[PDB]
């Protein structure tokens, strides 16, 4: 284990090895981590456990730590597998523990380990939980951040904010905060953790943070359920959410596509040579999605202010990489951007037009559709780049 | 080169390593091969090329079989890149050379190469071109067998059907002819192949296959551009499309599905024992999306009877690699077939509905949805393990 601050101790579980997230619609390129807080004052809170895989050794490594009669509360932020997939093990220990969570969390906590018998205390906005020495644990609700579960712990005293999946990352390492590991790395995962996740609920996250904020509750670290925990300069962390939450875009401009014998690719490079002797202040980036990695292109699509998205037409329809690609993007809900479809067709060709339509009802504001025949000619890449160009002056910020 | 028959010599390339075709959305396990034949009686006939990346490799191979310039005629019966790729390679060498494609052809070929001033010859069903030697090629047009282009080349007295994809299959090996490779494995390529890429135009392989027939020409052999030729029997794939075109199915049952953390697995696994245990005669096929190979759960959706697809609801939308699969089963247009929607959800749901429908889109006849919240307990699973026996009640082609 691990001192966080004084009597705080985490208690969880580095994974160098996960690579899946989500089934596999989540890559962690640089593993993660399932964090896991012991609190030992006058009373002996756990706050979360791990993921189930990883149940036998936090048992174990808990009890190492403390003997597990002494414990007298278990606070469950959020239910998902990862923070709560331990927990039928560790009631198996001690089945007479309370639980404290959200209304909510006992549907989705009795959801997985059906042991509705367990002592649920639900707790709401405002709610208090003394442990002695003069602090205590105050709760805050956050329905669909990411879950209808989700809550927050609050440590006072300490001043230690246990925000569970909020402000976390999956970043794998050694050291414990935030200031001892690369800064680099650790903001890449946190812009695609919230890319990947937390897009579609935007809407909410500021309202929250203000929400949070008019507690005027004093921040000294920010303990997530996943990789870092923010002790130096903890709120900076906050202030990126806050800007993410604001409908995030750069004057950056993301293209993908698939193709069968490289006609869109070739479409997709016309596109954006335009785009770049257009603009000079367009960042532009490009992927085929049956050879690139589906999350980096997300984080990129978060981070564009417009997307191009090519597709040969085959079977009369698009390709499925594509069209599975759109259809996450329809649940991720990204707002204020534009798009343009592409392609290319072999005779009565349709899987633009079809394209266009499923960005539209993706949410993006759609411009004139590309389409070539077969391979493009010099004359039919010279239409490639002069529809990027249109396109740059299109979606441009400013004036040029 | 390998003598085919007489004065007929394959002149193609095997291809080992390749692992991908039509981008990555078709497999090939056990390699493929670029089938062209040179034909040698008092006129030299090149039927087809190869892939362009062995363009280097053709016309050297050539060269050691033949002068360039003795070539009289050359034939693309299709201009797919793997079958007319080492085209613009060896027209530089011998610009004069007549092309005889049908009408389609010539924009396709241009589409690819661009060099429409070569020497085109348009033929349609029913013309002739002497070879000498009481010889004769005979043309007849195949349009959407599997392209608008698509035609087959029949030699007179050797009785040899150069059919270019049809009946082929994309299966190496060093020996050439059917009879001296293994049985099994070429019977599952041969599948695999009318599966993924024949499916759609099953009602035009019937009455192309009559006309044919009805040309009253002995097939001695069958040419494919893929794969074996057909010297043994060659008729016993021509059986086989017959057979295949006629909506097949056989009595089985495919279920696959996407999963964040099992629950809708749990499901599938339920089901697939409803159905075991109330038809015997059914076989069941399980298959994970994210973790299978997508052309092997196609295959068997092209030999079952019906269907189950399952998915968890992601951000109100279903997982991307089931909408994926099943935008590209709405272009593979099946028939006579059933479906069932079934997954699990959190809390509002709505995915199940949404595959359901777009299932009914891509032309299967629906059943009722499967529906269950979080992970299954032991009486969720009953209901899942009952939807599997009506299921293999309604399903049911003989009574029992
Ligand atoms: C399996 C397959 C299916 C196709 N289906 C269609 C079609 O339905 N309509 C069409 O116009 N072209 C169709 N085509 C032709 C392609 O659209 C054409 O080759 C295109 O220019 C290639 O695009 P790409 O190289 O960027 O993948 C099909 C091609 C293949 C290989
Ligand atoms: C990223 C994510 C998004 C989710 N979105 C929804 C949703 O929109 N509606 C819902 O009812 N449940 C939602 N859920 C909860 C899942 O549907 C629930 O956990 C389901 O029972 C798990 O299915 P599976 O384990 O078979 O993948 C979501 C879960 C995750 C991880
Ligand atoms: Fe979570
Ligand atoms: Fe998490
Ligand atoms: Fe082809
Ligand atoms: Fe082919
Ligand atoms: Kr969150
Ligand atoms: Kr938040
Ligand atoms: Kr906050
Ligand atoms: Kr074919
Ligand atoms: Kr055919
Ligand atoms: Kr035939
Ligand atoms: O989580
Ligand atoms: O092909």
């Amino acid at each position: 284990s691990i001192v966080v601050k004084n009597n705080i101790h985490w208690v969880g579980q580095r994974d160098w090895e996960v690579r899946d997230f989500h089934g596999t619609e989540y890559k962690t390129l640089r593993g993660s981590s399932y964090n896991s807080y012991l609190i030992r004052e006058e009373k002996n809170v756990l706050i979360d456990t791990v993921k189930h895989k990883f149940s036998r050794e936090f048992v174990q490594n808990l009890r190492n730590e403390i003997d597990l009669a002494d414990i007298d509360y278990i606070v469950i932020n959020h239910a998902e597998e990862d923070h709560a997939g331990a927990l039928t093990e560790l009631m198996a220990q001690i089945p007479d523990t309370p639980i404290y969570c959200t209304a909510n969390a006992i549907d989705s906590i009795n959801g997985h380990h059906h042991h509705p018998e367990w002592n649920f205390n639900v707790v709401k906005t405002g709610d208090t939980l003394d442990i002695g020495n003069g602090k205590q644990l105050i709760f805050v609700e956050t329905p669909m951040l990411h879950w209808p579960d989700s809550m927050m712990t609050y440590l006072t005293g300490d001043a230690v904010l246990f925000s569970n999946d909020a402000f976390g990352q999956h970043y794998c390492d050694e050291h414990l905060f935030n200031d001892e590991v690369d800064q680099t790395e650790l903001f890449e995962q946190c812009q695609r953790y919230y890319a990947n996740i937390l897009t579609p609920f935007s809407r909410l996250v500021t309202p929250k943070i203000t929400e949070i904020l008019g507690f005027n509750l004093p921040v000294d670290m920010i303990a997530t359920s996943h990789g870092v925990v923010w002790r130096d300069n903890p709120t900076q962390i906050v202030e990126l959410y806050l800007k993410w939450a604001a409908d995030y875009q750069e004057d950056r401009i993301t293209i993908f596509y698939d193709t069968m014998s490289n006609n869109t690719r070739m479409m997709a490079d016309a596109i954006a040579q335009g785009i770049a002797e257009t603009d000079p202040r367009v960042a532009v980036k490009i992927f085929n999605v049956a050879r690139s990695d589906k999350n980096e292109i997300l984080t990129n699509v978060f981070r564009s202010k417009g997307v191009l998205v090519g597709t040969s037409t085959m079977n009369n329809v698009m390709m499925p990489k594509i069209a599975g690609l759109v259809e996450e993007m329809t649940g991720l809900r990204f707002r204020n951007k534009r798009a343009s479809a592409f392609g290319s067709h072999g005779w009565s060709g349709g899987a633009v037009d079809r394209l266009s339509t499923r960005l539209q009802d993706a949410g993006f504001e759609m411009s004139l559709s590309l389409k070539a025949k077969w391979r493009p000619d010099q004359d039919a890449l010279k239409l490639c780049r002069e529809h990027g160009r249109e396109i740059a002056r299109q979606w441009a910020l400013a004036p040029l």
